[PDB]
């Protein structure tokens, strides 16, 4: 019972931290989109042009707690990158599959979760719509990578994890539940998810935690492997991360 | 003789993360001084230009670990900051005098730290000279500050504090030990750096440590106080944080 009550303070306190770097990195997007250099850039989309880009977006990048800024054409096609000198450059991919591009592209900018095509690495993609005298240019997105949250997590000793709506684990202290469900998730709605690639190629199997037992407080005990660990029994919390779509879920060892 | 070792390794890494939270936030200056918006408010100070700077440091500010951007005209006074809107705006003071301007001024870059004058904050300012078609024009300053940092060492139950090459606490996980020292520090070289209000209004004490006794591998023990605490007895270690010109320095509980 006061076990409950602490838990709820500790998942509380995670999902309010959760929000406030999602927040901090919405700023970014939105002024490098009202950025001459940035715009100028689109407009005439030649080497000096992009190399100044390149450089800008690498220190900006640097910076930020985004792990990656880049530069998308009209066409869907990324001309300038933060990590532009790094094997894993999004330069010259086209992304244009992407609902943080086209999206961005019909309303002025979008946001979501994906596992990247490029990196392999999982993170959050915010992006606005670059507009010209004429029209749209393109579109600039941060990549927000969660890993310093989840290390976090884990150090605290009560792991935990983010869901969306659809209960997706997006953001996990435990890397091997990233993209399991906490849901049922009908066929017929598992295979526009999947072949999206918006999580790549995994799966979407169901979280494996067992004899899950919800109580009137609105907790359940369930029990989970946690690795060099045999099977243990946990309280499972649950709250909203404001200013998100998403629910944060967090276990306390009994 | 085994918490000496795993002092050391738990004091490298508190310089390592230290060293790149700096390293980090020495790009920022370094990208808004080659920034042509910059660049043009100080050519031209209107109160469109300004109030667009205000709004892009602002955003710029919000997704970066600095805690204030401002623009510092070719007089001294600050013209544009992140902060506009707070009470503790830098914007219309005059800081002409401090060594990050002056120095920025004549020699292209600069830094040091400070406890600030309008905020009553301490931090570090990493400065870069605007240079324009016909020469200098102000000076870019980001003010870094280290509150996330000092509760994180507070939270990890090894308090630990850092020194300028005078021996000055400039950061530290107990506030009361700042602008103290370790070193003795003659009287006629207290007098220019009290005038200089780099650390405001400091008395400059050594710090209040009893019983030191130096120990063949370089570490010592001693007597402290921290708050809530009778008196209690600790090993300190001492390392380099690289990229710097300063020294951390760790308490170990016995
Ligand atoms: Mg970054
Ligand atoms: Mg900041």
């Amino acid at each position: 019972a006061g076990l409950a009550g602490q838990s709820r303070i500790d998942a509380s306190l995670k999902a309010s931290l959760l929000r406030a770097v999602v927040e901090r990195q919405r700023a970014l997007p939105l002024v490098l989109a009202d950025d001459a250099a940035i715009r100028g850039a689109l407009l005439s989309p030649d080497r000096p042009s992009l190399d100044r880009i390149n450089r800008k977006l690498e220190a900006l990048a640097t910076s930020a707690e985004a792990a990656v800024i880049y530069l998308i054409d009209r066409s869907g096609v990324a001309v300038a990158a933060s990590n532009w000198q790094e094997p894993t450059s999004f330069v010259g991919n086209d992304y244009a599959f992407r609902d943080y591009f086209r999206l961005a592209v019909r309303d002025g900018m979008a946001e979501h979760f994906a596992m990247g095509t490029v990196s392999k690495r999982p993170g959050l993609y915010i992006s606005r719509r670059v507009d010209g005298p004429g029209g749209p240019l393109g579109v600039i997105v941060a990549k927000l990578e969660f890993d310093g949250v989840e290390a976090d997590w884990q150090a605290s000793g009560k792991p935990a994890y983010v869901t969306d709506r659809r209960g997706i684990v997006l953001i996990t202290s435990l890397p091997s539940w990233r993209f399991m469900t906490t849901k049922p998730i009908a066929e017929d709605r598992l295979a526009p998810i999947r072949e999206s690639l918006q999580f790549g190629d995994a799966p979407l199997l169901p979280l494996p935690f067992r004899k899950i037992e919800a109580r009137p407080d609105g907790s359940s005990t369930l029990d989970a492997l946690l690795p060099g660990d045999s099977t243990a029994a946990f309280l499972r919390v649950e709250t909203m991360v404001p200013s998100t779509n998403w629910r944060l879920e967090q276990l306390s060892p009994l």
